[PDB]
């Protein structure tokens, strides 16, 4: 097993380093040569194209921002499909529209290339420490074959259905993450405006029914004025767009997501698109005229 890994960003880079630590041999690529250099310094090899990675690796992980990027890497000129022999597996760990996962899977299947959609959750801290949750769609046999590989980056790896089900699960995930952040922001801004120190609020509630992974990850960032990604608002906008599109296709009911989407549009318009999604707090701060600080 040489394992391909394409996309060495905020999530991808630490994930690849966990695979190296677990003893896997990697051939890596990214648009940033410095990101490649960092991962080769940890033990990886590299190649000049996705096609060349696919020529050398029986399994390839992608960790990319959106469907256009995955489509270019998987299907485009010098892409995976041009180098992959029948039986090669793509594990796309990107968060992309479920329809796009299915489209890319069908295109790869025509060449005999298999695919799992295995997006993740846990944020940069859990990408680093290897305790991500992974949620996967595709064939059970392929899931079972690469469970250990995926588990080397993760605290949990769960099969959720056929191809695309990983990304459907990730849409549900991203609805929860956005709303949990917004809810934290709404509540902390209320308490601050009403004259109670939000750090004492955080300490007081974190152990009860209001406790969450978002609360412990993001309340400190907000109060310390640290909005460095992390996970950019612009990427969360793409995920909510996908969630809303899916909801409108199947007739689900997404009122709170629809509201938080408009908040994120306001944040993007006010220069916060490249901030961590904890910057949802800044929306509330600006409307309530108070800052949530230590
Ligand atoms: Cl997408």
């Amino acid at each position: 097993m040489k394992v391909g890994f394409i996309g060495l960003g905020i999530m991808g880079k630490p994930m690849s380093k966990n695979l190296l630590k677990a003893g896997y041999s990697l051939v890596v690529s990214d648009r940033n040569p410095e990101a490649i250099a960092d991962v080769i310094a940890a033990g990886a090899e590299t190649a000049s194209t996705a096609k060349a990675i696919a020529e050398q690796c029986d399994v390839i992980i992608t960790m990319l921002p959106n469907s256009p990027h995955v489509k270019e890497v998987a299907l485009g000129e010098n892409g995976i499909i041009e180098g992959a022999k029948p039986g090669t597996v793509l594990i796309d760990m990107s968060s992309i529209a479920p329809l796009a996962s299915r489209e890319i899977s069908d295109a790869l299947k025509a060449k005999g290339v298999e695919m799992l959609d295995a997006p993740v959750s846990g944020g940069e801290p859990k990408a680093i420490d290897g305790t991500l949750s992974v949620m996967v769609g595709g064939d059970k046999a392929i899931f079972d074959k690469y469970y250990d590989l995926m588990k080397a980056m993760a605290g949990s790896v769960v099969h959720t259905g056929d191809i695309g089900a990983g990304n459907v699960t990730k849409l549900a995930n991203q609805v929860i993450v956005a709303l949990n952040i917004a809810a934290m922001s709404e509540a902390l801004t209320l308490a601050t405006k009403a004259g109670v120190n939000p750090d004492l609020v955080y300490q007081a509630i974190r152990g009860g029914l209001a406790g969450s992974t978002v609360l412990d990850a993001k309340a400190p960032m907000v109060m310390d004025r640290n909005f460095k990604p992390g996970f950019r608002i612009d990427l969360h906008i793409k995920d909510l767009a996908n969630a809303l599109d899916t909801s409108h296709g199947v007739g689900a009911q997404l009122p709170l997501t629809a509201a938080v989407m408009e908040m994120m549009q306001a944040l993007r318009a006010d220069g916060h698109g490249n901030d961590d999604h904890s910057a949802l707090a800044c929306y509330y701060e600006k409307l309530a005229k108070v800052e949530v600080t230590r």
